C-alpha cells in the first residue's frame, strides 16, 4: 500500500499504490518554500486523490532542511525527473498506465512543478495542477528580498512565467484571491501568460482563504480559519478536470 | 408574471416577476456590442435565475439599433440607474427586497455592469456577475478600431477596469480561455485590478468556448459547439455565489 | 413563449415554449387531491424545467373545482391523452421531439401519471417522475374515508400499482420519509412493485419535509418549513435522470 | 497513520488515524456473506471516509473463513461492539469524538450493521450507512437455501428488519435496483419497515448495478461494469448525509 525509495543524498519520493488495471498516477509537490515540507500539504493530499482513484508518488524533494549549500533549484528538476525514470521502468509493476502521469504542486511547490512543466521527455506530465503556486521569485514572493537568496545572480531565470510555450501541458489552476503569503498575481499573470500560447488550462479563483490552504478540509487545516468548505471544492473541481483529461488520451 | 416598462426615448425594461415574502431581484444586461441585444443572453437568462429564485428586471438599454447619434455609454448608466430607481419606488409592489438587488451582464453587457457598479446611491447593486465581461475598449475589442467608433477623443474614459476601487461591489466573473471576441485579459486583467483593492470576489476560467456562450444549455446556442456542459456549470457557480452573498447579507 | 390551448369543457392545458432544433418536451400533472390544482406544482415547477432546457406543457385536468359529477378519474387520462395528441400533431411547430416527451405528476397529480402510465400508444411517455405521488386510494390516502368519494364501488381499479407491468416506462420517484398527507409507502411500495417488473427506475427519499413540497426552493413554499435545500436536491437529481434517459435512445 | 488491534480470536480491526480536534469517527462493515470479507469494501472504502475527514475503524468480524462452528452471528455483534469499546477507552488518544461515531456496512456487511443497530448503551452509533445491506436471511439471500447454514432453527430471529424501532438510529441507505445477489427489496421493505416508526433517514436507488459495486470508482471495481459514475454518487450523498448529522446533533 506504501513504500518509500530513496532519491539522492536528500531527496525521499514517498509512494502511494493500491490495488483493486493501470490506475493513472500522480506526483505531488508539496509546498514550503524549498525550506521544508508542508506537511499539511503532503500525506493528507495524498489520500485525497488516492481515494479519487489515482496512484499517488509524493516527492520529497531536497530542500534547506537538509544542510543547503548551492541553490539545488536545478537539482529539484531532476528529482521529479528522477520519479518519471521510476515510472518509466516500474511502470508494469507500480501498475501505473504511463501514458498517464500528472504533476501536482502548490504554493512553493508549485513553482516546481511548473517549472519541470517543460524541456525533458518521455517523463513528460500529460498535464499539471497548481494550487497557490509560485510563478517567479518576482511576484510577492519570497517576501523578504534576502532569506532563502542564497545567491545566483540570474534570477530571472527562476521565473517560471516566462517558461512558457505551446509545449507547455494543460494546467489547472486555482488561488484564493487574498491569499497574503503570495499574491494570486502568481497564479493571474500565470494564466495571461498562459492563454496567450492557445494552452487548455482551467482557473478558478476564491474569493478569501489563508496561504497553505490545502483540502481546506479538517484534514488539511491548522485553526478554523484554514476550514473552508467552499475553497475545499477545488479538489473536486481538480478530480473532474483530471478525468476529464484521461478520456480525452486515445 | 411579465410586463415590461418604458424607459426612455430608446430603452425598455422587461420586467419578470412570479409569486410565491420579498424575493432578491437582479437586473440583467445582455451584450451585444452596444450595437444591438444578444437575445441568447436575455429571455434564456431570465429564466435561467427566475428559476433559482429571483426576480429578474431584463433591462433592454439603448444601443445602434434605434438611430445612434451620440455615445449614449453615459445613457445607459442612467437607464440602468432609472431600473434600480423604478424597484426603489415600487419594491414593495414589486414584491422585491430593496437591500437584495443584483446586477448581471455578459460580453459588453457586462461592460455596462463593471461600469455602473460605482458612483450612486441607493441604486448600488449588492453584487454583481460578469460573463465573459468587456473590460475595455482597448482589450482586443472593439475588434475593429472604427467600427461602432462614434467618435470621442477620451477613449481611457471608458476603460472600466481603472474604474474599481474598495467601493466596488463583489462579483463573480467567468471567462472562456479561448473566447476570440474578447480575450480573457479583460476578466483576467480585471481580476487583478480587482483583488489588489481587496474587493470580495469570485472567478471561473474555462479552457474553451466560442464568446456569446451565455448557459451552454440547449436553451443558449445556435450549434452545437454553443453547448458546452463543462461551462454550463458557471449559472450554478453563481448561484451559490449569489446566495451566498444574500446570506452574508444579515 | 406562452399560450393555453383549450381541451374540453373542463380541462386547461398550458403549453410553455421557447426558441434558441426540437427540444424534449415534459408533460406536468400539477396535484391537488383531484379537488383543485395545487399552484405551488404549477408554474414555478415549469420554469424550473423550462429552464432546464425542457417544452413545458403544465395540464390543467378536470377536477372537482368545476361541479363535480361522476368519477371523472377515467376523463382525466383522456385529458392527458389529447396531450400527447395535440404533440403528435403539432410537434413540428411546438419544436418538439415526438420521440421525446415525458410526463410528470406529483402528490395526488402523480396518481394520474402513473396511472396513464399504461395503456396508450404513440402517447407514451418514454419516461415519467412522481413527486411524493398516490399509488392508491388505499394507501393512507385519500385521509378520509368519504369525502372526494363520489361513488364506483370498484376502488381496487384506482390502485395504479397494480397496474404496473414490463411495459411500464422508466420512472423517477423520490417522497419525503415524513409527509404526513401521504406516506411514503406510496413511492415505497410502488418501487417494490416496479423493481419485480425489472423496470428501470430511480429513487430518492428525503429524511423530512412536509406534503406538496415541490421545488423547497423559495419559489414553491408557503411557510419556511416548507423551502428545503436538501429536498430541493431533487429537481437537480431528475434533471441529470432524464438526460440520462435522452441520451440512452438514439 | 494506521495500526491494527487484535479483539478475539478471530476478529481483526484496522484502526485508520490521521492528525491536523476529535475527528468524527466511523465504523465500518465489509460484507462478503459471513464467508469472507471483502475486499473491495473495505480499504478503499476506508481511505474514502479517511479522505472524508473521518477516522476509520475498519471492521475484519469473524467469519467461514476461519474454522466456521457455531452460528458466530452472535459473537459478531460482540466483536463490533468491542469497537466501540476500545473507542469508549481509547477516545481522547485516538482523538476521535465519542458523541459522534458511526456505523457503515455494505451488502453482508451491513446486515450485521443494523443488526448492531439496536439493544446497547455508550456504544450506539448516532448514525449509519447501509450499501445494498442485508435485511434478513428470507429476502432473496442467501440464494441458496442451504450453503452458510449452519443450524439455529429460529431464522426469524436474523431478521435485522423487524429488529427496528423508535431507538433505531438514523441511516442512510442506498440499493442498485437490480443487485442480483441481493433483491432491492432488502432496503426497500427496510425503508418502509423504518419510516413507520418514524425513524429520520435518506434513501437512494440507482437503475442498475451489480452487487459489492462499492464505491463505484476504479478504486473499487474489478471490471468495467463495476465502475459506474453515476451510482458513484452515493459515497457523495453520505457525506453530506453525515455531516448534516454532525451539524444536527450540537
Amino acid at each position: 500500500n506504501k513504500s518509500t525509495f530513496s532519491l539522492n543524498d536528500t531527496a525521499w519520493v514517498d509512494f502511494y499504490q493500491l490495488q483493486n488495471y493501470t490506475f493513472p498516477a500522480i506526483i505531488i509537490c508539496p509546498g514550503g518554500g524549498y525550506q521544508h515540507i508542508s506537511q499539511r500539504e503532503s500525506d493528507p493530499l495524498a489520500l485525497a486523490f488516492l481515494a479519487q482513484g489515482y496512484q499517488v508518488l509524493l516527492l520529497n524533494y531536497t530542500v534547506m532542511n537538509k544542510g543547503t549549500n548551492y541553490n539545488f533549484l536545478s537539482q529539484n528538476l531532476e528529482e521529479v525527473q528522477a520519479v518519471f525514470s521510476l515510472i518509466h521502468q516500474n511502470h508494469k509493476e507500480w501498475q501505473i498506465n504511463p501514458e498517464q502521469v500528472f504533476l501536482l504542486g502548490c504554493s512553493a511547490g508549485g513553482h516546481l512543478a511548473a517549472w519541470y512543466g517543460n524541456s525533458e521527455q518521455i517523463h513528460r506530465p500529460k498535464g499539471v495542477i497548481l494550487c497557490y503556486p509560485v510563478t517567479s521569485f518576482t511576484f510577492g514572493w519570497p517576501s523578504d528580498l534576502s532569506h532563502f537568496n542564497f545567491e545566483i545572480e540570474n534570477i530571472s531565470e527562476y521565473n517560471i512565467s516566462e517558461k512558457v510555450t505551446s509545449s507547455t501541458p494543460p494546467t489547472f489552476i486555482w488561488h484564493t484571491a487574498d491569499d497574503e503569503g503570495v499574491p494570486i498575481y502568481n497564479s493571474l499573470k500565470y494564466c495571461d501568460r498562459l492563454s496567450k500560447h492557445q494552452v487548455p488550462f482551467e482557473a478558478h479563483f476564491f474569493e478569501s482563504g489563508p496561504h497553505g490552504v490545502s483540502l481546506a478540509n479538517r484534514t488539511t487545516a491548522p485553526s478554523d480559519a484554514y476550514c473552508l468548505p467552499s475553497v475545499h471544492r477545488w479538489v473536486s473541481w481538480a478530480s473532474d478536470w483530471l478525468e476529464r483529461q484521461i478520456k480525452n488520451l486515445e
